[PDB]
């Protein structure tokens, strides 16, 4: 499979006080055109307008491009909540790789 595209890790963690999750999606294996993939945010403990803002779209890797940040922001309010986020929907000859879902885990200071 070429243009294989994935979170980089199955988890990441951050501090509720950092204002924004950074989350890192991957593309390698790289065959020269575009590349899609649809993104989602799903609640688990941490949900939407109350422990962060929730977001979906689309992914559109142009030629050469290997990476992108997701920025999803987080919400102030021993504790700890988690949020997922998924791809899906590959187009243009895309393919997801694995992981193709991530858990962000918010903690607090």
């Amino acid at each position: 499979m070429r243009d294989v595209v994935s979170f980089e890790q199955p988890e990441f963690s951050v501090s509720r006080g950092d204002q924004v999750a950074r989350i890192p999606v991957i593309r390698r294996v790289l065959d020269g055109g575009k590349s899609q993939v649809s993104y989602r945010t799903q609640d688990g403990t941490a949900q939407g307008n109350r422990d962060y803002i929730p977001v979906e779209g689309e992914l559109l890797f142009q030629p050469g491009e290997a990476w992108k940040e997701l920025q999803v922001k987080l919400l102030e309010l021993r504790q700890v909540r988690r949020f997922h986020v998924q791809l899906s929907n590959p187009k243009f000859g895309a393919h997801l790789g694995q992981p193709h879902s991530t858990t962000i885990i918010i903690r607090d200071p």
